[PDB]
Formats: C-alpha cells, sequence, structure tokens
C-alpha cells in the first residue's frame, strides 16, 4: 500500500552520484554525500532485485579502488587490504573524487572488519543476479578478493581458526565487549571464505585457495562444536568430568562453569531452542544472544539443520525478548548495572536496552526474513513484517528503537535511515520470492 | 656475601644442556628439559654480567631457528616471525633436538608476545656484553630482528601506534582483562624498537628501518600523554579534541585522588576507545623508566608512588604484578572466573619475586637506589628461607604461593640481578 510506495520513494531519494552515476546510497537522507558499506548491501539486494544493477557494479569497482594494496608499517593508516567502513563524495576539488574513511580519524581508530566481507558478499550477489561472474575474474578484482582472504587467514598472534579483533569491529562499532572471536565476524568470515572459493582462480592463487579450502571445514566445525548453546549442551558441561584422564583437552577454551548464568538461561531457553554463542575465547564464553550472527549463521549453512530450527524455535518462543514492537534485538540481554560500566566503559550511547547494547533494530528484519525462508517458516518474517509496518513509516523510519520491547524511538535514532527503509523492502521482496535467497547463500 | 653464593649454586644448576652446551634455564630445577624465554632473561644478564656469554649466545642462536620465517594461513600453526614462549630439549630421538611451544596445544592458543620482544632485548644484552655486534649483523639476525618489528608494526584492523593484541599475551599469559593496548606490551614494543634501531643495518632494511624511526617518537609521546596517571589528569578526564574518549564514571576516581600522593603518578594498565584501565601494573612501569620511556618527571613521580605507596606494592614480597586485585563482578567478568587468579593470588596482584631485578634497575636509573634497597633487605629476608619461590599470594604478599614451585629460576635470577645492579650501576647498559 501507501508504506511500500514510500519506501520506494524514500530508498530512491537516498542514492548517492560520483560523476553522474550512482555509486551507493546515503545512510540517512537529510552526511549527504557519504555511504556506509554495510548499509549498503540492503539497498544493493533490493536494487539488484529490481535489475538495477549498475549502482551495485560502480559500488563495488570504486570500493575496490580505496583499498590498501600495500602492507602498511605506519601508524593511522589503513592495514592491507581492508575495504572502509564508509566513504564520501568530495566535490571541493575542481573535479569530484571519494575518500575513503576507514576509521584514520574517528573515535575509534579500528577499521571494522565486517565491511570487507560484506563487500565479497556483494560481488557474489552481484555476479549471481547478473548471471556473469565476468567483473569477478577481472584481474583487479581477483587481487581485492585475494587480499581480504590474506588478511583474515593469516595468523597473528592468536592461532584459532577464527578470526580475532578488536572491540567495535563490526556492525557494533563502538565497545561492547565484542574483542576476541565474536559471532557476527566468524559468520560473514565463513560466509566469504565459500564466496571467495566460488570465485577466485586458482591456478598461481595455490597458497590462498588451500588455505581457503583448508580452513573452510574447521570453521565450520569450530562454530558447530564450541559455539553451540542449548539446554543439553549446557547441562552436558557441567557434568563433564573434566578431571578425568584425556578430557581436560575436550574443554578447548578452558571455561570455567562458574562464569555461565545457568539459572538465567535454563529458563531463558526453550526445550528445543538454542543458538549460537555471541563470543568464545580462553576462559571466554559470552552468553548474550546475537542476532546477525544466528540469522547469517542459517542463511549460510554454517549452522546444521537442526540448529537452525532450533534457533527459529527460539525467536519464536522468545518472541516478546527479541522481537517484541519492532523486529529485531541485536543482541540480549542488555549489560546492565557493574557489567554494563566493566564492559562499556560507561559508553552514554550504549545504556541498556539502546543501541547497540540490546536495542532494536528495523534493517535486521531483512536477515530475519531470509532465515525464517530458508527454515521453512516464512509466516515469522511476516509477523515481524506485520509489527514494523504498524510504526515505522508514521515515525519516519528510525535508524533504531530501545527498550526491552523496541517501543522507544532510538534516543538518538536518526529519521530516514536508509537500510531501516531497505530492510523492510527486502524482507518484503524475499517473502514474496523465496529463490532471492541464491543472492546471499 | 653466603646468600648470594647460596642463589649462585642454585641458578647454575638449573642450566639446559643441548648437546653438551648450555642453551638456556629451566623454569624451576627440580620440565627438567624446558626453557621460558622470558624467564631466561635474568639468568641470561646475570651470566653476561658474569662473563660467561656463550650459554646466551647460544641460546640466541637456537631460539632464532626455532622463528617461523614465512606467512601462516593455517589455524594453530604460528605467526610468522614470532618467538616461542618455550622450548624444550626431547633426547627420546637418536640425537637430541629442541622442540618449540608457541602454544599450539595449549589452553590458550595463543602466542605471547613479549617472548619476541625480549629476544630482542637479549640480542642487545649480548652484543653490548660481548662489545661486539657481529652476531646481531648476521644476515639471519638482521632477518629475525626485521620479522619481529614487521609483524609488531603491520597495522591490521587497529591503526594506533600502541600493539593490539588479545588476552593472556605477556607475562600474564592467562585471561586478566589485559587485550587492547596493555602497557607491558608497549613498554617492552617500546623497548625492542629502540634496540632494534641500534642493531638494524638500513641497507637492505629500508622499509622497515624507516617505520621504526617513524614509530618511536609517536609511540613515545603516545604512551607519555594517554597513559599517564596523576591527580591532574583524573581532573581532566573529570573535566573532559582528546584521542580516546574516556567517561570519568568508568574509572574509581575518588578513590585513585586518595591513592595515589600529591608528586606520584604511573602509567595506566591499559588505554583503549571507552577504555582506561587504572590498575597499577609493575612490569609496564618499571620498564618504561628504565627505557626512558616516561620522562624524569614520570619516573620520579612512579618511584614516589612505590615509596608512599610500599606497603601496597610490595608489602611483605616485592613486589605486585600489578594493584589492585580484579575482586567481585570485576573478577567474574574478566577472568571467566578463573580459579587460579583469584584476589591477591598469581597474575591477579599476587606477588612476584622476579620483578625485584626491574625494581633495581629502575631505581639505580631514578637515581634512588635505597628504594630497591629496601625490598632487597626484605627479599632476603624470606626468600632463602622459602627456597626461593615463584610466587606469593595475599594483599601483602605474606602467603607463599600455593602452587609456586620451589627454585623457580627467575625469583632466583632476579635476586642475584637485583644485587649486581646495586653494586655496578653501568651495568644498565646491558638492558637500555
Ligand atoms: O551516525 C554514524 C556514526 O555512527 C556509528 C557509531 O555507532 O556507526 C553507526 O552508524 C553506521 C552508519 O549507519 C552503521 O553502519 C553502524 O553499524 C552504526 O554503529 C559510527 O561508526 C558512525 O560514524
Ligand atoms: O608452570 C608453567 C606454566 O605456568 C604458566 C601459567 O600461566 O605460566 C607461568 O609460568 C611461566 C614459566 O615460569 C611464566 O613465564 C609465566 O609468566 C607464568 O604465567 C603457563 O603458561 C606455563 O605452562
Amino acid at each position: 500500500d501507501i508504506i511500500e510506495e514510500s519506501a520506494w520513494e524514500a530508498l530512491e531519494k537516498s542514492i548517492l552520484y560520483y560523476k553522474g552515476r550512482p555509486v551507493g546510497t546515503v545512510a540517512a537522507f537529510d552526511n549527504y554525500d557519504q555511504c556506509f558499506v554495510r548499509d549498503f548491501v540492503s539497498s544493493a539486494l533490493i536494487f539488484l532485485i529490481k535489475g538495477k544493477t549498475d549502482i551495485v557494479r560502480n559500488f563495488l569497482e570504486e570500493t575496490l579502488k580505496l583499498q590498501p594494496k600495500d602492507r602498511q608499517l605506519d601508524a593511522y593508516k589503513p592495514g592491507r587490504g581492508l575495504i572502509p567502513a564508509s566513504f564520501k563524495v568530495v566535490s571541493d576539488n575542481g573535479e569530484e573524487y571519494l575518500e575513503a574513511d576507514f576509521g584514520e580519524h574517528a573515535i575509534a581508530r579500528v577499521t571494522p572488519v565486517d565491511s570487507c566481507l560484506w563487500w565479497i558478499l556483494l560481488l557474489r550477489a552481484y555476479v549471481v543476479a547478473s548471471k556473469d561472474f565476468s567483473l569477478a575474474y577481472q584481474p583487479e578484482f581477483q587481487t581485492g578478493i585475494r587480499l581480504i582472504m590474506e588478511i583474515c587467514l593469516a595468523n597473528r598472534f592468536d592461532m584459532y581458526p577464527t578470526l580475532l579483533v578488536p572491540d567495535g569491529a563490526c556492525m557494533i562499532d563502538r565497545r561492547l565487549g565484542i574483542y576476541g572471536h565474536p559471532l557476527e565476524l566468524q559468520v560473514l568470515f565463513y560466509a566469504a571464505l565459500r564466496a571467495a572459493r566460488e570465485m577466485l582462480i586458482c591456478q598461481g592463487n595455490q597458497d590462498v585457495v588451500e588455505a581457503i579450502d583448508n580452513r573452510l571445514p574447521l570453521l565450520c566445525a569450530h562454530i558447530r562444536q564450541h559455539y553451540w548453546i542449548d539446554i543439553n549442551r549446557l547441562n552436558a558441561i557441567y557434568r563433564f568430568k573434566s578431571e578425568e584422564y584425556g578430557k581436560a583437552a575436550v574443554n578447548l577454551f578452558n571455561i570455567y562453569v562458574d562464569s555461565i548464568p545457568y539459572y538465567e538461561l535454563d529458563k531463558w531457553l526453550p526445550k528445543k531452542g538454542g543458538y549460537l554463542a555471541g563470543n568464545v575465547g580462553p576462559s571466554q564464553l559470552d552468553t548474550r544472544f546475537f542476532a546477525l550472527g544466528n540469522l547469517m549463521a542459517i542463511i549460510s549453512d554454517l549452522a546444521t539443520e537442526e540448529q537452525s530450527q532450533a534457533i527459529m524455535t527460539l525467536i519464536e518462543d522468545r518472541w516478546e525478548d527479541l522481537v517484541g514492537d519492532m523486529p529485531m534485538k541485536i543482541c540480549y540481554p542488555a549489560l546492565e548495572n557493574e557489567e554494563y560500566r566493566i564492559v562499556t566503559g560507561c559508553d552514554p550511547k550504549n545504556i541498556p536496552w539502546s543501541y547497540h547494547n540490546a536495542g532494536s533494530w528495523p534493517v535486521l528484519m531483512w536477515m530475519l526474513a531470509a532465515a525464517s525462508v530458508k527454515a521453512g517458516k516464512p509466516y515469522i518474517a511476516g509477523k515481524a513484517i506485520e509489527i514494523a509496518q504498524a510504526r515505522l513509516l508514521e515515525d519516519e523510519w528510525p535508524e533504531y528503537y530501545d527498550g526491552k520491547k523496541g517501543r522507544l524511538i532510538g534516543k538518538q535514532a536518526r529519521k530516514y535511515q536508509t537500510w531501516t527503509i531497505a530492510g523492510f523492502l527486502l524482507a518484503a521482496e524475499l517473502m514474496k520470492n523465496p529463490s532471492l535467497l541464491s543472492l546471499i547463500s
């Protein structure tokens, strides 16, 4: 009805032009010249679906040129192979050019890792939508893919098959205790490894293609075995006799059982529910539920079929906790009290049930839809869309919502947030046509 | 004297042999075949002081061979350029060989970063003691230094001049909230940068030598500005443009104001976006004085703090590895309820006699050797009696550590080294 029409009209106005050609979308239409890579994913997929592919092509070509190609030994300059979080059009010189934001002057001088992984997934989306892999096989694209894989695969100090990162290195780009091996990045890493293997010419690239082939099954089993939480699993951990000869090594990360909030999880988890943990590392298990990681795990077949149904069962049965009045919680539960202070450093923006700290993010509804369709329960997404439809247009498409139920328009939420609009539309498109999953799986 | 002679005898026994020549010392003499790089530092320095340099030369050569030379894309294999935390002699096969431990089957599959930085500092110590840079100028050693500098300098995701690391990546090799930019590693990185600049030939190493020269003053200024804690700084945080957004509610600011003397201060345990770790870490602060990372005024202010809060930082056993202990929710959240690191035990503000040598070195450097003198007198009163334990527990370090090994080599070496540095201040040239 009028809701979808208004969304389309809004999405159109968000398009960003460079040298007269569309090169992405702005984060929120009112800088006026700023495209975020992660934000562009939902817009991009819509445009692909609607056959307007040139915007995506131009985005991929332009961002590829922004990727640092050489090893970087100097402070405050981006690491080799990274994709910037955002870029903008600088019209101030006689001629237009693009300026990358790698975070060099940001409040955290960290380059988020998700952008380069989404870039690969977008590249695959484009070639599948175009029914033509030619772009990907061009030498500059082979190089781009290869460099991203190298920085992700190469071991530095940490040798787990997962990707080790500083805090605030993904969609959650502030301090939320997601340093280490956060789920979001491992899941994207897995999906990107799969996508890169489909598009890389193996000849000449033997080292990297081999490393990709070696990493995929190790990373899959690692995540399935060491991130999976359900009631059976938690009880098995508690009864596990670690002192017995040869059983210590089973507890790979040397998790101490006393650290797990059993009472609260036992209560929260449905009988047949479960999910992948937010983070796992030495003496570290973050039992927060993170939506993006869990939903993307379903979409990429990282989660087993049984795990996927368990995740969907959790979402259905704890619908009020995870969706409430606005799909959906970025994570659950909130860090509060002492834990909030220690983990976030008292970040004012990240107070309990706000923003990154278990705020509700409409954009996540596109992945909820994709996952629901993939899991054969598309009615779950339908229900989420109905809830969103009730308030998004009236509220002028906010970036996020706050509170345990997502009742409040986010404390500092921008209006006409593009991924809120695109997330909404994309969810609806995936419902109408489940076969569109092939763009992202 | 008698006590030194007694320590010396214990130290001689800890020597590890490989193919009939000394290649290091074991961590605690009774594995019987195992040498830890960081533990060996105090042993090595004593041996250098005593003119027994071949053990250190052999140690350096053999650990250099254990360094991975190429890029590593496989899981559970060590990163390029790293030095293993420890090695052991396997005499089980026909002919003895060395086996590196990079943490591949450890409870934390993380290769500690401090080992490679100590290796650089030991190399310099050796060529200074030998008055000959020949060993360091050999191509394989030039390569060794370059690789270490490359892996530390190279930005991955984090672009600060500091070194970004996982938790448990140094002497504290368990989870203690020292992920990010912990002081210990920043100070050792700084110290290793200085030593690498002094030993790397510019020709053939142009990119890395320039990057070292650029990083040095930037890292120096970064630490001096952003890690420094004193009354004035706390008030500035309270009144907060700045590089780091630090929110004052995140730190115990009224408590710190009370703890700090007027002319006291120290370098913070960790600094990052929305992160200021106000714990005092001893190794980091003492090595910062020794390496001239801390300014003269900061050095005196650290010494003023140690004197004035002696009961807290030294107590009955010099000296606390950090202060204060993580307790209550902080302990549970930060350590993951690690039973070994309970408050006032082991890494969690336990008392580690090894730190004595750095207290001595820093005290001499700051022209206040009587500070180390007082610590030595206390340590002397208990270490020989207790047979050189690894660590002590309790708010005042009164208890022998529950799992402390006796005849812990760096406790013995640390004590002797402290005494040597007191007798001969110019020996500081070995470590700075
Ligand atoms: O308002 C943009 C500003 O917010 C930050 C900090 O959270 O990032 C947020 O906004 C981005 C653009 O919409 C999102 O991609 C990101 O997930 C979200 O955290 C800053 O990074 C950015 O400068
Ligand atoms: O007993 C050796 C065993 O102890 C650990 C515990 O973390 O490390 C400690 O002992 C090492 C050897 O003396 C020290 O170098 C280290 O600083 C200390 O934490 C294990 O890593 C090691 O396997």
